[PDB]
C-alpha cells in the first residue's frame, strides 16, 4: 500500500518554529533559481510569450493570504518528519538580470553522509508513495482506473525519482549548509 503522511498531528516544537524562517529564505531561493535561470523578469504585463513571469512573488511584502506557495513544498517536508516522531539533533553551526539577485547557497554543493544518507532514503521512499496516493485520491472518485507505477522500487524511472529526491533531501541539504549534522538513532 502506498504509504502517506500528515502534517497536522501535532503543534510545531519551538526549536522548529524559529526554524522555518531560514528555510523558508532559502526556499525562496531556489523556487526563483529555477525560474530566473533563462531571461524571465517579474513586472506587471502577464503573457506566456512576452518574457515576463508574473508569478515570481518576491518574499519581501508578503501576508497572510499570499503565503501558501512557498510554505506548500515546506509543509510537506517540516510536518511529514513530525509524523513519525523525529526530533532534531544539533551540533556545530558552520558554513545577469533585472531585479532579485539573492546571494544564496545553491543545492548542488551538499554532499551527505552515512548519517543523512540513511535518513534521506527513508523520505525520498516515503515522497513517492504519497503523491502516487495523492493521484489514487485525485483519480477514484472520478471514474478511476489503474496506474502503471505503483510498482515496487526498482522498477521505476528516473525522472520522478530526481524530482522528488531534490525534495526530500532539501531539509538534509540547507541543514548541511547551516552545518548541523543528524543522527540516526
Amino acid at each position: 500500500n502506498p504509504q502517506p503522511v500528515d502534517t497536522s498531528n501535532i503543534t510545531i516544537p519551538e526549536k522548529l518554529e524559529y526554524f522555518i524562517n531560514k528555510y523558508a529564505e532559502h526556499s525562496h531561493d531556489k523556487w526563483s533559481m529555477d525560474k530566473l535561470a533563462n531571461g524571465w523578469i517579474y513586472g506587471e504585463i502577464y503573457s506566456d510569450s512576452s518574457k515576463v513571469q508574473p508569478l515570481m512573488k518576491p518574499y519581501k511584502l508578503l501576508s497572510e493570504k499570499e503565503k501558501e506557495i512557498y510554505r506548500w513544498p515546506i509543509k510537506e517536508s517540516l510536518k511529514t518528519m513530525l509524523a513519525w516522531g523525529w526530533r532534531i539533533e544539533r551540533t556545530r553551526e558552520g558554513d545577469a538580470a533585472h531585479g532579485y539577485s539573492p546571494r544564496a547557497i545553491d543545492m548542488s554543493n551538499v554532499t551527505l553522509s552515512r548519517d543523512l544518507h540513511a535518513m534521506a532514503e527513508m523520505m525520498a521512499e516515503n515522497y513517492h508513495n504519497i503523491w502516487a496516493k495523492k493521484k489514487k485520491l485525485e483519480l477514484e472518485s472520478k471514474g478511476g482506473g489503474n496506474h502503471p507505477l505503483l510498482v515496487p522500487y526498482d522498477t521505476l524511472t528516473a525522472k520522478e525519482k530526481a524530482k522528488d529526491r531534490e525534495k526530500a533531501q532539501d531539509i538534509l541539504k540547507f541543514l548541511q549548509i547551516n552545518g548541523y549534522a543528524v543522527s540516526r538513532g
